[PDB]
């Protein structure tokens, strides 16, 4: 009944990928209960840093990635779902279930990601555990994995960037393509098409 309908939460960042120095790792920034008390308020204090960042919803954990002053991540991890941020819920500037992309105004104090204009094939693939996996393009959205992973290795990367050699982004990893629990490639969305969303 209409009284008792609840909302669902804010998606809430909880740590980011650095990428600042000469090691990627992922830092923790905020714990199981600071989260759900966020993802209630929408208002999240904290400083921001980086260009990806490790975000939550009260069931789920992905990525998200500043690109031309926008926080991208999954709309098959977002939803329609507002951003903590130290004025209260944030509301998203693009959906697109389509492109399975959402985006948000890129938080105070994030770096953002420029587009590749390298026309370049060597890819780099930034998972949540600081990963850094090689991958050839093999299409205007696909990728091969030079070394194959389990799934396992994978889940929840999704909103995380595909950078080109010279640390550009070239996509926004999106789904694994996988047989018998192996993921042989990686489907993305290529940066152009956030560039005509955008
Ligand atoms: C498309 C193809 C070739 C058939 O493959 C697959 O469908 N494969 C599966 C394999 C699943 C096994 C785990 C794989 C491990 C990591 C996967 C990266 C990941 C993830 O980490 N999510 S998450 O945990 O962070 C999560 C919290 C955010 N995404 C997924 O699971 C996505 C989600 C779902 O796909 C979509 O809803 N759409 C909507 C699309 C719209 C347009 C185009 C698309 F392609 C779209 C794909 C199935 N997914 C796969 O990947
Ligand atoms: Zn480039």
């Amino acid at each position: 009944h209409m009284a008792s309908m609840k909302k669902k939460g804010s998606v809430v960042i909880v740590g980011r990928i650095n990428l600042s120095g000469d090691t990627a790792y992922a830092q923790q920034t905020r714990g199981e209960e600071g989260c759900q008390e966020t993802s209630q308020t929408g208002r999240d204090k904290n400083q921001v840093e980086g260009e990806v960042q490790i975000v939550s919803t009260a069931t789920q954990t992905f990525l998200a990635t500043s690109i031309n002053g926008v926080l991208w991540t999954v709309y098959h991890g977002a939803g329609t779902r507002t951003i903590a941020s130290p004025k209260g819920p944030v509301t998203q500037m693009y959906t697109n279930v389509d492109k399975d992309l959402v985006g948000w105004q890129a938080p105070q104090g994030s770096r953002s990601l420029t587009p590749c204009t390298c026309g370049s094939s060597d890819l780099y693939l930034v998972t949540r555990h600081a990963d850094v996996i090689p991958v050839r393009r093999r299409g205007d959205s696909r990728g091969s994995l030079l070394s194959p992973r389990p799934i396992s290795y994978l889940k929840g990367s999704a909103g995380g960037p595909l950078l080109c050699p010279a640390g550009h982004a070239v996509g926004i990893f999106r789904a694994a393509v996988s047989t018998r629990g192996v993921a042989k490639a990686v489907d993305f969305i290529p940066v152009e098409s956030l560039e005509t969303t955008m």
